[PDB]
């Protein structure tokens, strides 16, 4: 049957969204109204039955009762969605020459302690992975070096586990998490362990509805970065681990072909503190872009986890 | 504002995330997956919904599941009735709308109650605030006959607006005004128990937050919901609420129907009754069945549902 053409469901639309009511937050009721609309469109267009109704409110219990909505809001495509948009506005706003955006992810932990110039953030021993300097100047897009820009990372340690998320133990506060500010010439580097990719947790909801889909849960190995400064945007980005056999199938779609970066094996690594001589070096230079009248159109405010 | 739904990046996109052109799978739930999305994206697209206004989405499911309210939610927006709308539909097209009519389930179901036969005194705890309350009827087909051993299961609120099994000040005894009854060789049921008050959502919970920001109540009015089922007959879900609430027209969950607000009686004799005073009301409640079509039951619904031992 269909019946969403019809008066009786039209009307109990706009009660359900109160389009009718007393002054309020009209654009809260404008979204109501128009994801329940196309819900009740999707359900009579494709016969959605009762049963698979409720299995899909059974997920949303299981889902949020995981802390997962975010972690999905990336396997399903939501957030490189989410990217796209950002990317269109700046394409016809005529920018190019910035570092490309990609994927936040969930992960963010705030509060990281800053240094200046140089950070060590691998405080935890991971004997299965190796040393790893991570290193670049800051820019803007007119080629000048940023002095006192702000660049922070985190990344997963050899087993794919973030410090605060890692559920076989908790990790010290910070773990392969930092924020350095530049030097007078740009520079920033950080001296770390190398990131592998992992998966989605196997029993959680992200997983469940990946299983049901077909899909795998990984990512390939990487590093994600806020980087900021005055004058300038903030800049969401990453980089993978060149090699990964993951790296054009991440089940966050987040890959970039100019965030790649060629790692180098280098030599002399007791020198730098690192635990090993032998220690690979990737270099990352970030080009952010200037503000536009003072403002920041594309930061981003969502829930994020802290420590102290 | 910037469109980008329609080009091949976003169409590209969407088919990777529902896995269309994968290997062999749940064609269907890839189908339902893709519909979903590329919806969701199109409104994303034509609202201009930000990013700060899709993580507030993100946030509140993941309120909603911690909370455990999705399908309090279901009701609250109107898509418990909606697929009751679609049901009544599908009946008038098949000539199967002969029957009681249905309205909807609500979350609060517990399997495992105890069954009598023909009565049931269901109030296990006292109650000061609600006075006694006696629902019977008889169970017939569509063509009148009555349905001997056909199941009647009833359940509702305490005074408080509370159910046993959901009560946040205090358990109640398992199965507090929740009971079956096995009909009668004349199809006759009857339930004693004490008279139920309306109640609203959770006040701090996801789906209260949400009405909130829309600016509706949450609250619905007095009401007893019941499960009919026998042999060879379809499984009905029904409720009927108590006359004369105020709420009666403006429920949350928009489940209230003319034909199911039925009269309500005063009664003298309870205490012969087994009843706490000599005044208690009655409410005649009678159930007319669908016989199945062609052996099978097709609205019958499957969804999770709490348990409980006696
Ligand atoms: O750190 C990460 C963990 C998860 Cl689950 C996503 Cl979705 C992104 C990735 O960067
Ligand atoms: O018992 C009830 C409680 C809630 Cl939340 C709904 Cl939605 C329906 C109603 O029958
Ligand atoms: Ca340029
Ligand atoms: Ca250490
Ligand atoms: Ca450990
Ligand atoms: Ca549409
Ligand atoms: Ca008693
Ligand atoms: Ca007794
Ligand atoms: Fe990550
Ligand atoms: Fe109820």
């Amino acid at each position: 049957v269909k019946v969403f053409d019809t008066k009786e469901v039209q009307d109990l639309l706009k009660a359900a969204a109160n389009l009718n009511g007393d002054a309020g937050n009209a654009r809260f009721r404008q979204i109501v109204h128009r994801l329940l609309s196309d819900l009740f469109k999707a359900i009579d267009d494709l016969d959605i039955t009762p049963d698979e109704v409720w299995a899909g409110v059974n997920y949303l219990n299981k889902l949020g009762q995981d802390g997962e909505a975010a972690l999905l809001a990336a396997g399903i495509g939501l957030e490189k969605y989410l990217d796209i948009r950002m990317d269109a506005a700046d394409r016809a706003a005529g920018l190019d020459g910035g570092t490309p955006r990609t994927i936040e992810g969930p992960l963010y932990v705030a509060g990281a302690p800053v240094r200046d110039g140089v950070a060590k953030i691998d405080l935890d021993d991971d004997a299965d992975a190796g040393p790893l300097v991570i290193r670049g100047t800051v820019t803007g897009t007119d080629g000048k070096p940023l002095a006192g820009a702000l660049v922070e990372c985190w990344h997963a340690n050899s087993k794919g586990f973030y410090s605060h998320f890692d559920p076989t133990g908790a990790q010290t506060a910070f773990n392969l998490r930092g924020a350095v500010r530049t030097d007078a010439n740009g520079k920033y580097e950080f001296r770390t362990l190398m990131p592998v990719g992992y998966g989605c947790p196997p029993q959680g909801a992200t997983q469940q509805l990946l299983n049901g889909l077909g899909r795998h849960g990984n990512r390939p190995a990487h590093v994600h970065f806020f980087v900021s400064g005055d004058g300038h945007r903030k800049l969401t980005t990453q980089f993978n681990i060149e090699g990964d056999p993951l790296i054009w199938d991440d089940f966050a779609y987040a890959t970039r072909e100019e965030l790649i970066p060629h790692v180098v094996d280098k030599t002399g690594g007791a020198a730098l503190g690192m635990k090993s001589d032998a220690y690979k070096e990737i270099e990352f230079d970030i080009v952010l872009t200037p503000l536009l009248d003072g403002r920041d159109n594309q930061v981003v405010h969502r829930p994020r986890a802290s420590a102290d």
